[PDB]
């Protein structure tokens, strides 16, 4: 069987809690799946490459002295930009940002014109033509290949919530906290730090 | 819509892509809804500029045992709100009268009790259109865009209000307080430099 | 006249403020009802009988030590446990807890088949077949003692979220909580609390 | 899919790996297992109750006297002795087993005589008496008996190699184990050369 976890997929079944009434939730939860598997997986990352927290990583790059996250990449030995030039600069950043990720979400979402000639209908989250240089989805199962993605989307949404409400709860980071639990796995998980009260009882 | 062009819709306009509109009693408890926040989001940006005291923490001025703060706090007041000799807006005072005024109300808005006009105003109405309107500035204008504007203004004070609870949940100062600090210096003074010193727990 | 109250039985009548959502959820409501029935009790119970809070009542049986709650239980002629070898440990408590409560689990949604064969049909809101020994209230007016229970479910359900709310804000438990609003309600309030600061600001 | 583990099971299906022509040995897989199945339960129920080896077990009691198990048991409400001696003990168990064993195999006749055939493994015209046999198909419940009878003689076969390794006791190996993963296993205990090296 495919999908036999629990309940369906928005192609296919109903969802055993919802309605589903809507049917732009299905994209919807696509795109938030795929970004949250970017997120899950910066957090991943940089804790391990920096040691950072990634809910705090925000404080090392600030409208004043954004030079902290300059070098921060793991290898990469050559900072972001060059020390003393000070230019790793928040506004720099999120200019840079605005317009790029304004840009594509506009090119996505209809808001402007797809620069593009090949097809790429507004609003279709499995384009393929442009988005397959690697020609993996024709040569794969595309239904299943979708439904591997959606697991993926599914359980890193879900371990981003997870990410968030530890970082709510212990105040610390995923993977300390993941290193913690494994290191001791009775005296580190959530009714433990329930009987330390949670950091505020 | 041509008229509506915020990101949702209005209740009739058509259908909202997240959570689209069920029962019409939803939309009149939008209104509703809204209609307070309106009062309320006011109340909260009045008071504090006339005396200084945040929303969350007025209520604590008047209480069952002393309930004399409250009088004299309204600015430009000729008099004392009772007596200055022996204040008398007492928290049970308050109550007492209050309950009742606002229970009519209620009840006659909704009519569970038998109105007290009869002049054919219709409970369940958002609109409704008699002597709530004594200007009668529907008749005037154009009710449909004056229905879009209200509900406009809905919504935003609506999210005005969930503004306020949630900026004094975090930073406990005030509204007009955070306004004046954000004015003061927007870049570092937002919800992100109060999310970098921990929003007071963390 | 029945259920002449805020709302309407999932029998007849629409739900006033949500949308009544599917037969799972009718079929689910009395569940959780049922099970905020027993929570609520135990919760009242327990603080009657031993004076500490239902949820710092965790930390009293834990993996390295149980014995804590060898002589809770009021007016027992002899503590559960021997008092001198600490049998209980948590983990055959734990074990035998998950077995029994995973299969009566089972066998009430028909995840495995049930084995009484009976004739009772899984899923169902009120089974009885075997779950009404007494059989006070299967003969006469069934309908109408439904709907008590269903009132009762709603009732528990909003206690027990009151009960986890308060617990939340105060940290004391709910009928230390009740007798300080009973003893002197003006002074002793969800008010006077907020304005003191429940455990913050 | 029944039984998709290594293999096949003996009514159906030739080994991979021992061929056979007998079923005698059909039939011996599966009360061997099932003797184990009693023997591995009882290796933790009784050293978890006693917190002592099964193999020092063995020799707890002395044919001179076997009064070590009295009040061992755990949550006895009063011990098994009040003549805890070995022989007293011995006559009734080798008696009441062998007289199991003739019943079983058919050496003896049968007590109740009931149409219990001895040369069946599964006389349910007598045995399991919820009734489990009917109240469900057999052919399944057997698979399931004997992937148990199949686990629990690896696991007693594994029980006595390690009971030879570190003689720290089964139960003992797994609290050593679960505690320490990468550092306590076969191959540290190996390093260490089973203290025999
Ligand atoms: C040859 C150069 C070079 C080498 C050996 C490494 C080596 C490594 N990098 Mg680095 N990196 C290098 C260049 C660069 N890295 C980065 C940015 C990153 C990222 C984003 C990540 C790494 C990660 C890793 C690890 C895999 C490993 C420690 C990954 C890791 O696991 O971090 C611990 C990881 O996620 N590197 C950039 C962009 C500025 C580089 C540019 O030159
Ligand atoms: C001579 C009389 C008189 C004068 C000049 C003022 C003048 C003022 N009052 Mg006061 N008030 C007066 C009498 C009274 N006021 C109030 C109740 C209020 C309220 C409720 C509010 C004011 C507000 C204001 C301010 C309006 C600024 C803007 O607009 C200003 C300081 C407003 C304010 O705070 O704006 C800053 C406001 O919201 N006054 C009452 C009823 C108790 C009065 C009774 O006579
Ligand atoms: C629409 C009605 C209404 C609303 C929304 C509020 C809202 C509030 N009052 Mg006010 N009040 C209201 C009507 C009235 N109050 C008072 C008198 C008081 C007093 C005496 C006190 C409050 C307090 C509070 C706060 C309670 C916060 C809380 O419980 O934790 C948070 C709850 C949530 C987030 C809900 C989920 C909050 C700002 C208390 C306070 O904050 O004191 C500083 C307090 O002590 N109010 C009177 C009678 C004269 C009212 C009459 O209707
Ligand atoms: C008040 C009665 C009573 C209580 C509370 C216990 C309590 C216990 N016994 Mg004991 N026993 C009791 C009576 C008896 N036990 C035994 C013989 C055993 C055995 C053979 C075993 C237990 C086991 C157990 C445990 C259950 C598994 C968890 C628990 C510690 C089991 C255990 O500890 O396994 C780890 C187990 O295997 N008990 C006998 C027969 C002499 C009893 C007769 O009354
Ligand atoms: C209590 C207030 C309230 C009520 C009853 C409604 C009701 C309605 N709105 Mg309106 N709306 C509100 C507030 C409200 N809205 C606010 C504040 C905004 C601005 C963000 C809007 C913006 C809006 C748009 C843009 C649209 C609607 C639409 C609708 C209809 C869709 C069905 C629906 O969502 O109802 C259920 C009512 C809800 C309020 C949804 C629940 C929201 C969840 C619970 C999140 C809220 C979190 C909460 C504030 C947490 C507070 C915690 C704090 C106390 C600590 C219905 C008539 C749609 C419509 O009519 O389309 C035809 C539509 O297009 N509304
Ligand atoms: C005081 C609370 C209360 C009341 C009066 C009833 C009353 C009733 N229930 Mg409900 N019920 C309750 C609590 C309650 N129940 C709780 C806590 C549980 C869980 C243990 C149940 C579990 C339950 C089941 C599983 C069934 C009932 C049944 C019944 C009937 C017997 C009667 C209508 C039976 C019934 O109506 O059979 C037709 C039935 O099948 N109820
Ligand atoms: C039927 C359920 C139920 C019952 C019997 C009680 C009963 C009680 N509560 Mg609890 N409570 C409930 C639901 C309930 N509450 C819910 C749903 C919430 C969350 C909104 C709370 C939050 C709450 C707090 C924070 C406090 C109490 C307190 C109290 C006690 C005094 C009443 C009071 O001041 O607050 C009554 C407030 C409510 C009933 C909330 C009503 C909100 C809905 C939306 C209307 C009393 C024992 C207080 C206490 O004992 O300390 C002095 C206290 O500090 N309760
Ligand atoms: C995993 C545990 C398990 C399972 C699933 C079964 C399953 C079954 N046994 Mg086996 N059995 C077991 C443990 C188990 N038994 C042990 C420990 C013993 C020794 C006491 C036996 C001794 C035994 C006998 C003597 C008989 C069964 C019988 C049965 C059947 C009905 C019950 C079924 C094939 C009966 C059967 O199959 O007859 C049709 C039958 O006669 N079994
Ligand atoms: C049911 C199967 C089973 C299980 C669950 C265990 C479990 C365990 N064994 Mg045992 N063991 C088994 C079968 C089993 N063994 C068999 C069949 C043999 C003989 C080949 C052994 C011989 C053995 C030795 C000699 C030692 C263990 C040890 C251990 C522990 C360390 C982790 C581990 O498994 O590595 C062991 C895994 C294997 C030996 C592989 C199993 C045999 C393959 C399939 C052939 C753990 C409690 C060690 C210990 O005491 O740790 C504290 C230890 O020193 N085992
Ligand atoms: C990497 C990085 C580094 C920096 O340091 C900081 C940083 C913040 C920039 C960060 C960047 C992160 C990014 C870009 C993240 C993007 C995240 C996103 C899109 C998250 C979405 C999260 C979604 C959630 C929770 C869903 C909850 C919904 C649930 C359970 C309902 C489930 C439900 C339904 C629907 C149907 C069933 O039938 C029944 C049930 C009830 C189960």
């Amino acid at each position: 069987d495919i999908y036999p976890e629990f309940g369906t997929y928005p192609g296919g079944g109903e969802s055993p809690i919802i309605p589903f009434g809507s049917e732009k939730n299905a994209e919807r939860e696509v795109i938030h799946g795929r970004w949250a598997m970017l997120g899950v997986t910066g957090a991943w990352a940089a804790e391990n490459g920096t040691g950072i927290p990634w809910f705090t990583a925000g404080t090392l790059c600030t409208p004043d002295d954004c030079t902290a996250v300059a070098d921060k990449f793991p290898g990469a030995v050559a900072p972001l930009a060059p020390e003393g030039s000070g230019y790793p600069s928040f506004w720099n950043v999120l200019i840079i940002e605005i317009v790029l990720v304004g840009a594509a979400e506009a090119y996505r979402t209809g808001i402007s014109d797809s620069p593009f000639d090949d097809g790429l209908t507004v609003g279709d989250v499995n384009p393929g033509g442009r988005f397959d240089p690697l020609g993996l989805a024709e040569s794969g199962d595309l239904e299943e290949l979708k439904i591997k993605e959606l697991k993926h989307c599914r359980l890193s949404m879900f371990a981003w919530l997870g990410c968030i409400f530890q970082a709510l709860a212990t105040q610390e980071g995923p993977i300390a906290n993941w290193q913690s639990h494994v290191a001791d796995p009775v005296h580190s998980n959530v009714l433990t730090n329930a009987a330390k009260g949670f950091g505020f009882y």
